[PDB]
């Protein structure tokens, strides 16, 4: 567990896109560049609010309803793709996810550490974890109410990344 979480310390370049380039579709790639800096984007601005009402805040209040939350779940959504891109596979084996979700936590926290500037830990590991595990074990689990048809849009996202992940065929 320590041991799996230094290891994504040392890679957590991985998900960087000169890492990315030519292991993954140019079509893939492009959504992940596009879906991590739209969460960046919004934890930063919603940061930059909390911290203007309290300047020694060191936590992060992570909104269930908003913008950023919804960003996130795509991100993962991305992510889980790029995984799958990167084997090669339809599906993972459980220690190939398990390898690949403590790289994707590492990332972004770093990212929001060191891009946006966040206390290291505001956005730790364990509040992506938590978050994350929401995600794998769903949308209507994550978005505890999700109207109907905020699930097939959700559905369909999905479809159009993993057709993004194939170079465009099902």
């Amino acid at each position: 567990t320590n041991l799996m979480v230094s290891t994504a310390v040392e890679k957590k370049k991985y998900l960087d896109s000169e890492f990315l380039l030519h292991c993954i579709s140019a079509q893939l790639l492009d959504m992940w560049k596009q879906a991590r800096a739209r969460w960046l984007e919004l934890v930063g601005k919603e940061w930059a609010h909390m911290l203007a009402l309290n300047p020694e805040r060191k936590d992060f209040l992570w909104k269930n309803q908003s913008e950023m939350n919804s960003a996130f779940f795509d991100l993962c959504e991305v992510g889980k793709q790029v995984m799958l891109g990167l084997l090669g596979k339809e599906v993972a084996l459980p220690k190939e996810e398990q390898a690949f979700w403590i790289m994707y936590a590492v990332h972004l926290s770093a990212a929001c550490a060191e891009e946006l500037h966040m206390p290291e830990v505001a956005m730790s590991l364990r509040k992506l974890n938590v978050k994350l595990k929401d995600f794998n074990f769903g949308g209507t689990r994550y978005f505890k109410d999700m109207p109907p048809e905020e699930k097939k849009r959700r559905m369909e996202r999905k479809q159009r990344i993993e057709e993004a992940r194939r170079h465009g065929m099902p």
